[PDB]
């Protein structure tokens, strides 16, 4: 009765170079009103997108976010060796915020 | 203007039974609008406390937010094990919501 979101994968690992693709289902519609976050190993989560698809100011270009309503999607689309984290989406249309439960990127 | 989110401590270590005490400071008024989340290893942030004071479902008594505008403060009253965490202020008065660096808890 909370918004559950759904994210997959748990985890995993890629080369740099390589297109990261991420998905999370919200258990209801939420209009777009969600952000992915990046959480760097022993940092706080870091706002990369918001509005399901809306780039904050002095974000790279590789990374974007698609879709609205219960489906989204994001992309990495060539990996950085500095995009190594946990990789977080939320809802922010009602309160409480939940997160999606993260996936975390390891690069080889 | 973004707002930016000063959390202190960084890192603490304390006692089972200990008050722990946690600050948050925005760089500009923010009225009420802070959330304080858990962050379990391995696990994503869950949100303990919203607009400033206010307990979510099933977040003990032990736990309590307070503060207005500019300076915040969580307190822990009496430490307990299932509390290891890290613990993040965030702002959501005005997007992009903005998490403090957190304050990671360990126990004696």
């Amino acid at each position: 009765t909370d918004i559950q979101m759904t994210q997959s994968p748990s985890s995993l690992s890629a080369s740099v170079g390589d297109r990261v693709t991420i998905t999370c289902q919200a258990s209801q519609d939420i209009n777009n009103y969600l952000i992915w976050y990046q959480q760097k190993p022993g940092q706080a989560p870091k706002l990369l997108i918001y509005d399901a698809s809306t780039l904050e100011t002095g974000v790279p270009s590789r990374f974007s976010g698609s879709g609205s309503g219960t489906e989204f999607t994001f992309t990495i689309s060539s990996l950085q060796p500095e995009d190594l984290a946990t990789y977080y989406c939320q809802q922010y249309d009602n309160l409480p915020y939940t997160f999606g439960q993260g996936t975390k990127l390891e690069i080889k």
